[PDB]
């Protein structure tokens, strides 16, 4: 599927090892500190697609599918998929080639997309760099395919970042020489044939900044589908230029201020408001970035605060921001694990309740986005407009004039006081009825064109014209 096809999608990101077992158990042990395979599979995902689709997601992002190092290392198993050795075999822990094809077709039968995580930068090996037997890597079965052994020490030296190895003396990540034509041609043939064999709709590419830029346009072209890169830098001047070589990047620039804004009642709405406007003007296309606050590489949002109103607000933001919403399996059940491995909790241990507070919030937010998009082909290309901020508030507008979603978010938290925020700049006309589609209340635009927004319980407010909700299942 093209970058234009992907603009309207909403992604549920999951760890294949941690989301669903074939036996559908909600009680099988998964102690994250063990760092071992807990038994999740492609078949388990198929069996829980109703759970995912019930929150209004249109797509899933699964962890890499290639065969891994076999060892249980001092850091555990390759349960995460980022330690590949044989790219022409699948990780049999998750199932067979027929199971991955059955997952692609099950998503396609529901009108959903499959996005698959891939690594081009490195292989994985149990042991120090000097111990590596290059013959285990398929097809890169020789030292000749790899950069000379060194670790990245100076992350300010882009040459060392690209040419030296990640990992450490316990688990080595042998760094492919991605400047060699033979490595380019191998990766390019592989990625086109992966997408083609499994009917994959898009790729998330791990570890983009560690591969030199001239590798990426050939890779994105070979895949023949939307590619969203992991470029791990909060500076849009470093990260946004990668959109010149790849369709999308994960919105790490928005991540840091978005987390800060909602993780405490002290959070800076200024830093978030300012970064939205920097990304909107200085990134090649803000509408092809991936918005998130939670993944398997950072502490979960609930690890910073268990305030459910703050979690509702940050989820509403992720879904209503420019670009593609990405929610990480467990976020919807308020999971609170810290850094790796604590943030790889098994989704099944929740029991997959469809009545949890954040399952319901995400369902409501995805419902108005999915609905608004079905009635407004301009929603996804209208750049999100922050129209208001104060110490505890940010409001933003997105969508074609007369159909705009107007979102008011708060970091007051669940103890927040009850008041009326007189909001200017929403662009609706006096007497217009709006539905607040999270709480299903109506608000009427005033004589002066200001919206009297009811604030209470630190709750997020999402406004849309009541007349435009004709015939939708929202707030029935
Ligand atoms: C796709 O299938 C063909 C077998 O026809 C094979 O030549 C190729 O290696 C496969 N690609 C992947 C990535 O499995
Ligand atoms: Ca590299």
């Amino acid at each position: 599927a093209t970058p234009a096809d992907w603009r309207s999608q909403s992604i549920y990101f999951l760890l294949t090892d941690r989301f669903a077992r074939t036996d559908g158990s909600t009680t099988a042990t998964c102690n994250t500190a063990d760092q071992k395979y807990c038994g999740g599979t492609w078949q388990g995902i198929i069996d829980k697609l109703d759970y995912i689709q019930g929150m209004g997601f249109t797509a899933i992002w699964i962890t890499p599918v290639t065969a891994q190092l076999p060892q249980t290392t001092a850091y555990g198993d390759a349960y995460h998929g980022y330690w590949q050795q044989d790219i022409y075999s699948l990780n049999e822990n998750y199932g067979t080639a027929d199971d991955l094809k059955a997952l692609s077709s099950a998503l396609h039968e529901r009108g959903m997309y499959l996005m698959v995580d891939v690594v081009a930068n490195h292989m994985g090996y149990d042991g120090a760099g000097s111990s590596v037997d290059y013959s285990v890597f398929k097809p890169f079965s020789s030292q000749d395919y790899f950069h000379p052994f060194c670790f990245i020490q100076n992350y300010e030296d882009q040459t060392q970042v690209e040419d030296c190895w990640l990992g450490d003396n316990t688990v080595s990540l042998p760094d492919l020489d991605t400047t060699k034509d033979v490595v380019k041609n191998e990766w390019y043939d592989w990625v086109g044939s992966l997408v083609s064999n499994y009917s994959i709709d898009g790729l998330r590419i791990d570890t983009v900044k560690h591969v030199q830029k001239d590798f990426w346009p050939g890779y994105n072209k070979a895949a023949g589908v939307y590619c969203i890169g992991e470029v791990l830098d909060g500076d849009p001047a470093y990260t946004c230029p990668y959109q010149n070589v790849m369709d999308g990047v994960l919105n790490y620039p928005i991540y840091y201020p978005l987390l800060n804004a909602f993780k405490s009642t002290s959070g800076s709405m200024d830093d978030l408001y300012n970064m939205i406007n920097t990304v909107k003007s200085d990134c090649p296309d803000s509408t092809l970035l991936g918005t998130f606050v939670e993944n398997h590489d950072n502490p979960r949002f609930a690890s910073y605060t268990n305030d459910i109103a703050l979690a509702k607000n940050v989820a509403a933001f992720i879904i209503l921001n420019d670009g593609i919403p990405i929610i990480y399996a467990g976020q919807e059940q308020h999971y609170a694990g810290g850094n790796d491995p604590a943030n790889r909790e098994a989704t099944w241990l929740s029991g997959y309740p469809t009545d949890s507070e954040l399952y319901k919030l995400i369902a409501s937010a995805n419902a108005i986005r999915n609905y608004a998009i079905s009635k407004d082909t301009g929603f996804v290309t209208y750049k999100n407009w922050p129209i208001y901020k104060d110490d505890t508030t940010i409001a933003m507008r997105k969508g074609t004039d007369g159909s705009q979603i107007v979102t008011i978010l708060s970091n007051k938290g669940a103890s927040g006081d009850s008041y009326t925020l007189s909001l200017s700049g929403a662009g609706y006309t006096a007497g217009q009825q709006l539905t607040e589609v999270i709480g299903c209340t109506t608000v009427t635009v005033g004589s002066d064109g200001n919206v009297p927004v009811p604030m209470a319980g630190g709750l997020p407010r999402v406004l849309y014209p009541t007349e435009k909700l004709a015939g939708s299942k929202i707030c029935s």
